[PDB]
C-alpha cells in the first residue's frame, strides 16, 4: 500500500516536472502587509490575496543580483522542484510569477523560525523530541528519494518549525534528480558523507549519512564531526570513529551506528529493505509513521518604513531565466 502510494506520487510528479506550472498570480493580486525581511538577493514580504484573503509569504528575487551572484541554476532548479512536489513536510510554493526586474516565488506564510536558533536556544533535545522530528526527516528522504531526488543540503538551518510544531524542509537548490551517481561537491561539511569528501562519486545513500549527523546533533547538542578547519572534519568523517555521550540509549548508539556507516553498502537506508531498515529499528518502536504523516501527534515544542517593489521598463535578464 505504501509502494502503490508513491507510484501515484511519482506520476503526479512527472507531469508537473514535464510541464511545470508558469505566472500563476500576478503582483497587483496580493496587499503589501509588511516587510519580513531583506536578504540575498531581494526581500521577503507578507502579503495578502486580494480575493482569498489568505496569507502568504512572497519572496522576490532580483534577476540582476542572482546572476551576479552566480546562483542562475540553483534558484530555476528550486522553483522546479516546488512546483512539482507535493507532501507534508515540504514548504508549500502557492504561484511563481515573474516581470522585467524579479522573480516571485509566494510560499506558505510559515511563523516559527529555524531549527538551527532553536537548537542553539534549548541546546539540545531530549531523545523523544529529536525521534519526533527525525522520523518526519526519515518520511521525507522517503519521499523525495522515490522521485530520484537526492537532497544532499540536509542542515537544522534547512529546518523551519512551524506553528504546529512540525518540520518544513525549505532550501532545494542543491537538490538534483539523479539515477545513477553524481559528483558534485556541495553541502556543509559537518554533514557531508565520506564519499562526497573522497570524490568517487555517491549516491541517495549521503541522505541518511546526513540525517545520522542530524539525529546526533540534536541528541547531543553538537555535531558528531568538528574541529575548526574543514580539512580536519573530513579527516574525521573518513575515519567513521564516532564518540557518543553517556545519556544515548542503546538503541540510539545501535541506530547511529548504521546510518553513520562509512561504507554505503552497509549503511541503512542504502540496503536491499531501504528506508524499512530505519523504520523498523528498535529506536522507532513508538513512532506511530502513519500518525506523524497526518500530523496527528502532538508537537513536543510550538514556537517602519517600506519600500516600493520598482519594475524597470527593460526587461532584465529574459534569456537566463526563460524557464520560470
Amino acid at each position: 500500500a505504501v509502494k502503490e502510494f508513491l507510484a501515484k506520487a511519482k506520476e503526479d510528479f512527472l507531469k508537473k516536472w514535464e510541464t511545470p506550472s508558469q505566472n500563476t498570480a500576478q503582483l497587483d493580486q496580493f496587499d503589501r502587509i509588511k516587510t519580513l525581511g531583506t536578504g540575498s538577493f531581494g526581500r521577503v514580504m507578507l502579503v495578502k490575496h486580494k480575493e482569498s484573503g489568505n496569507h502568504y509569504a512572497m519572496k522576490i528575487l532580483d534577476k540582476q543580483k542572482v546572476v551576479k551572484l552566480k546562483q542562475i541554476e540553483h534558484t530555476l532548479n528550486e522553483k522546479r522542484i516546488l512546483q512539482a512536489v507535493n507532501f507534508p513536510f515540504l514548504v508549500k510554493l502557492e504561484f511563481s510569477f515573474k516581470d522585467n526586474s524579479n522573480l516571485y516565488m509566494v510560499m506558505e506564510y510559515v511563523a516559527g523560525g529555524e531549527m538551527f536558533s532553536h537548537l542553539r536556544r534549548i541546546g539540545r533535545f531530549s531523545e523523544p523530541h529529536a525521534r519526533f522530528y527525525a522520523a518526519q526527516i526519515v518520511l521525507t528522504f522517503e519521499y523525495l528519494h522515490s522521485l530520484d531526488l537526492i537532497y544532499r543540503d540536509l542542515k537544522p538551518e534547512n529546518l523551519l518549525i512551524d506553528q504546529q510544531g512540525y518540520i518544513q524542509v525549505t532550501d532545494f537548490g542543491f537538490a538534483k534528480r539523479v539515477k545513477g551517481r553524481t559528483w558534485t561537491l556541495c553541502g556543509t561539511p559537518e554533514y557531508l558523507a565520506p564519499e562526497i569528501i573522497l570524490s568517487k562519486g555517491y549516491n541517495k545513500a549521503v541522505d541518511w549519512w546526513a540525517l545520522g549527523v542530524l539525529i546526533y546533533e540534536m541528541a547531543a547538542g553538537y555535531p558528531p564531526f568538528f574541529a575548526d578547519q574543514p580539512i580536519q572534519i573530513y579527516e574525521k568523517i573518513v575515519s567513521g570513529k564516532v564518540r557518543f555521550p553517556s545519556h544515548f540509549s542503546s538503541d540510539l548508539k545501535d541506530l547511529l551506528r548504521n546510518l553513520l556507516q562509512v561504507d554505503l553498502t552497509k549503511r541503512f537506508g542504502n540496503l536491499k529493505n531501504g528506508v524499512n531498515d530505519i523504520k523498523n529499528h528498535k529506536w522507532f518502536a513508538t513512532t506511530d509513521w502513519i500518525a506523524i504523516y497526518q500530523r496527528k501527534v502532538e508537537a513536543p515544542f510550538i514556537p517602519y518604513e517600506e519600500e516600493e517593489i520598482r519594475v524597470s521598463i527593460n526587461e532584465k535578464c529574459g534569456k537566463e531565466f526563460t524557464e520560470f
